[PDB]
């Protein structure tokens, strides 16, 4: 079956693990307390794309920070590392003007929940089918 199983036991706060799945990168960021608070400080009315783009929940869900992470605590942000403009790999480590990712191909800026805030990309980075299957492992697909 297509599903893969990622050991995240050694991922510390502020670290992103990048794994390849279905030929493309998936970003697994263990968010810092600043990342989480800032994501939770954005009003839906400020977003370019108000849809959560999240395979795990209703397709009409709002892009609240809570609807962008796997866990209620907001530490685990799992998303396709595929810019929604033309598919370049966004650069992380708190890059761009919104404390998230910056796609250098045509200048798209994503926030700390991977939501599009500036530039040509039309959508928030999509979230794959993903869930913890115990304390240390995320199943993708
Ligand atoms: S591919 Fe990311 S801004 Fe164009």
């Amino acid at each position: 079956l297509a599903s893969i199983f990622v050991d995240v036991s050694s991922v510390e706060p502020g670290v992103q693990l990048t794994v390849k799945f279905l030929g493309k990168p998936i970003f697994i960021r263990r968010r810092t307390e600043a990342d989480i608070e800032l994501g939770r400080s954005v009003q839906l009315g400020q977003l370019v794309d108000t849809n959560a783009r999240n395979a795990n929940i209703d397709a009409g869900a709002e892009a609240t920070d809570q609807n962008r992470t796997l866990d209620e605590a907001g530490e685990w942000l799992v998303m396709w590392g595929v810019c929604t403009h033309l598919g370049c790999v966004p650069i992380g480590g708190v890059s761009g003007d919104f404390g998230g990712w910056f796609c250098p191909c045509h200048g798209s800026h994503y926030d700390s929940a991977g939501r599009i805030r500036k530039g040509p990309a039309p959508e928030n980075l999509p979230i794959p089918l993903a869930k913890f299957i115990d304390e240390t492992t995320i199943q993708l697909g």
